[PDB]
């Protein structure tokens, strides 16, 4: 029960802190020393090298921010020729699902047991241990890595074989995006119709229209004086990011053919707050776009 | 403690039947002869007219399909005039809030005490008395109005004044008209992807996807035995009247200058599944749109 | 050869003055006195009311804002009442075709030949006698009309009977409304992907993508130096108006069942615009969505 | 002046076939026989391979169907190593700017003078050797090959730099499928309101609402003759291959951040008709969205 850890940014930090204080040893890797240093003074070593981290290792997982990243490091010279033998890979960023199915098959192609394994949940769950796992993979590797993801998460969903879990992601992301600005949108309507929002957000809640959002995650400020809307769109999970997901189901959609006009619209919405300046703020920002006052 | 009820449609037929059932003595009028029969026959007595029925009435309450019958059956000779001295008015019907503030304030101008209380729920919900109200108007009449409310339905939430009912109900609908299609569209990605349909839903069931319709109304067949999808998309909600609703959701962003864009979508690809000849289907069929081989 | 002129806007005054300049008499009224000045001086008569233009004259001739106005003057005591026994009505404001048809049969009821006469061009075209006629109604009238037209205008098209002058113009408009931001959206992706605005514009105005805005009215900054875009989007067609024409096109399609997705994601995208204080602003400021360096 | 011609597809063919008829001689390659069976009736001899009909030539010309094939013939092994010293290499396949971009700077990496001179025409263009050429790359390459593309081609653009004859191709492409939408959307929903259809076409053709498709592409049957909309859509540019070229656009626009709103609804409605089994006919076919009737 030795552990690799690379990449230790926003959800990286910690959740490899939780596994640190479930009693694991961890290698540490990230180009950022200051986050390295985050680990080591929680009482993980600093491994030279991502390589270095590695070697020595049971299992190894990775929570980069994109696909490039991860083929880069993965993908010769690449990481992945120098890795291991009975090694666990725990591949956690969220990638493009044939970013992953290739990544799987070289994992394959070298006996070790990989399992794509993206996350939900934000920087205040993988603080909290509680994130959500979609896993793709083989049963066997995912119930010889379920007592990490325990250690890291609550719900573990195995969401099928190589690359299921970058699907189920995706999928599961895009709605959001369409859920989130279907509520700002209707948000904003019944404001300007002369309804007080907390009531009108109450009301959909508990009807018909209601949706996680609505239920955790309210875009109009005051609503929930807990979310991000309530100071003004710091923190959360940025509308940088949401973009990119929103890339990735495009990009899955065009190798099925899928049609998805919602998700497709909330994309060019996300752009559109891009150019607005708002990559860095959460993305429930997105009400921005509805309420002028703000 | 005697009702006018006017119209015993799909809704109004079990709502009337409800009233009957809790110990009110009903006068009921329908443009057609067997709804007001089926009345008769559970206890109500008709009424030669609309007018009839109200000459005598403590409360009258309408159900009718739309905005112009609506205006037509209030608005002069017109039965609004021929109405009555302290007499609780409930206009049930789903209506644009222009057109029921319009109204209301008729009802202002006779003393009359009128809320507008369209409903949420289906058919199913109707029959059960498990409604939800939404209700513009006075805390005064509401009150006088609670146990009628409550006789045919549950939840009942005071959305502001005079027209606040339609504006909560069609924001509502609205957001329903998003996350169904949003729900729609990612159930269809997830499976062309190689995702199991039962297996993709769950996940985002419980997940940041998380929705009315993957709680209670997944628009794929098979996930939900229970659900329109599951056989063919007969009976439910139609969706002839989910685009009405969605049209009744556009007059009121145009009077406040809002904007839309997942609604507008939304109601866009509804009149596309009309021209397909499926306005008769329960609202999920927009799950054809992604699926073929259905 | 008598004219009642009423309505005396952006729109109205050049093409009343332009009526004078063709040797017709003229009886002047608007809301506002400094516009009834504007064409005295040019050689017109005030009329104390839009009553009292109209009696004593051949042909009357409206151009007001909006459905609401037009209904209001022509539809009782109003205007349409006191007005006239053989005399042709012109009314060229852009308004529903449902409103159109409306006092298209009023006037029926009472003899007079009336047209829906809406226009196309702008202000500068208003000015130079060089407008578009779109025209429901009678062959009969229009060729009574024909020399008017003929002093106001170029283009003079029969688009069939009562209504049809307003539905060819709101198709018309929507229409402009998707090219327009379809060009501003690729003018703004071309360029970001390196390409020279002027070059790139060429290029698709003689090919494919070839439309009227890249001919006349390139929405990109300095392309046509002689385009609204060129002086920051001061003057020419306001924003606001075309989110009302956009907003006339969802009407007629919901009588109609039509689904109209581009036009109406374009609607939704005027009104961001509005929101984002652009009101005022020439309508090819729908640029501003896609380039923040302006 | 001998060529190597890869690819002789729907206007791989044609194309080789005006450079014979313009006196070039030519090395013929294509993975199916009775296309090279085709243009060596027409006086060219057949290549054993990609490879060998490169071999002893002055330019190499490949018209292929998409990014993979492309760059898998130019980049190893791949044909791109075996090709050769001051030849001209023209790539008229319509592929990713980034995919084009790529293999310009390889071609660098060889001294070979490479140009990205995607078409856009019809199979009815590249027949009539009328096709418009937008050209990556340096003048200098350009002015050595102008006198083939004006054998094959009209309108020669130079569009940029490596890779931006790709970019103005799908830009221009992009807003093509915006204005046929919008132009089958407009026909749609005033014919729905009364209006005949020859007539609706001419009036937005002649004004604001003018576009490429309604000069020259009607999508509403009967209104050109001429069109694969009056022959039920067949032949002419296949709905599929429009898809593919929306899809590039999206992976442009992923690159800069750009938004599409147009482009995307654009691209979700093409992958719709592709469900209800209509790749393989023109893309005007977008029309059926709007009329049942059909
Ligand atoms: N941040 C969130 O709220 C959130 C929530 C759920 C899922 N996700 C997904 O998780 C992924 C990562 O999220 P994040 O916010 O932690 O990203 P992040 O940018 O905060 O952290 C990434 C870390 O990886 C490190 N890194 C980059 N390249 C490396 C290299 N090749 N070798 C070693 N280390 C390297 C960086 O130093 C950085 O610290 C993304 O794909 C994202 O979509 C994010
Ligand atoms: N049906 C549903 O699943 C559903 C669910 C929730 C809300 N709603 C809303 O409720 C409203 C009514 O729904 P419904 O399904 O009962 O409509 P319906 O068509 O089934 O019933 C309307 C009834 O009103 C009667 N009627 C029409 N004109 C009349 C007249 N002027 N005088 C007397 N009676 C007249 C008709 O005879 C008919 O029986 C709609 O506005 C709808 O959007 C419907
Ligand atoms: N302005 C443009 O560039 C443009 C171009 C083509 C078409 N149109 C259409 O033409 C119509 C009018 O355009 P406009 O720009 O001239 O509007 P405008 O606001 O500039 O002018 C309207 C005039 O009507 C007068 N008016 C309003 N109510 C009146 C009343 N009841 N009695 C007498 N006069 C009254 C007002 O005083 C005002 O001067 C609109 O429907 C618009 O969509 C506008
Ligand atoms: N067809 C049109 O109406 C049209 C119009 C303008 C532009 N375009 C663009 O032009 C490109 C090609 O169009 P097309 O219709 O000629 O495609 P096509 O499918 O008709 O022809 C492609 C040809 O390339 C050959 N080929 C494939 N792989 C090969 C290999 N590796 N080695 C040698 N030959 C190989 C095939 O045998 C085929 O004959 C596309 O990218 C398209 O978007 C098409």
């Amino acid at each position: 029960k030795q552990i690799a850890f690379i990449g230790l940014g926003h959800m990286g930090a910690p959740m490899a802190t939780n596994l640190l204080k479930a009693g694991y040893l961890l290698n540490v890797f990230d180009l950022v020393q200051s986050a390295v240093d985050g680990l080591v003074a929680a009482g993980a070593s600093a491994a030279r090298s991502a390589r270095d981290a590695v070697q020595g290792a049971d299992v190894v997982i990775s929570m980069l921010p994109a696909s490039q990243h991860v083929e880069g490091l993965y993908l010769d010279d690449g990481l992945l020729a120098h890795i291991a033998p009975g090694t666990l890979v725990l591949e956690c960023s969220t990638i493009a699902p044939t970013s992953a199915r290739k990544i799987h098959a070289a994992a394959r192609e070298r006996g070790l047991a990989m399992l794509d394994a993206p996350v939900s949940g934000g920087t205040a769950g993988a603080a909290a241990g509680t994130l959500t796992f979609m896993v793709g993979g083989d049963a066997e590797a995912l119930e010889k890595a379920r007592p990490l993801f325990e250690a890291m998460g609550r719900n573990i969903f195995h969401a099928g074989p190589d690359g299921a879990g970058q699907v189920a992601k995706v999928c599961n992301n895009q709605l959001l995006a369409v859920l989130m600005i279907g509520t700002a949108e209707a948000m904003a309507l019944g404001v300007a119709n002369g309804l007080e929002a907390k009531v009108l957000a109450e009301i959909m809640r508990r009807s018909s229209g209601g949706n996680w959002a609505l239920e955790v995650y309210n875009p109009w400020p005051g609503v929930m004086e807990n979310a991000p809307a309530s100071r003004d769109y710091s923190g959360g999970f940025m509308a940088q990011l949401m973009a990119k997901d929103l890339g990735l189901a495009q990009e899955a959609a065009q190798a099925s053919a899928s049609s998805t006009p919602m998700g497709s619209l909330a994309l060019s919405l996300y752009r559109l707050l891009l150019k607005q300046g708002y990559a860095e703020r959460d993305f429930s920002v997105v009400q921005k776009l509805f309420d002028p006052t703000q």
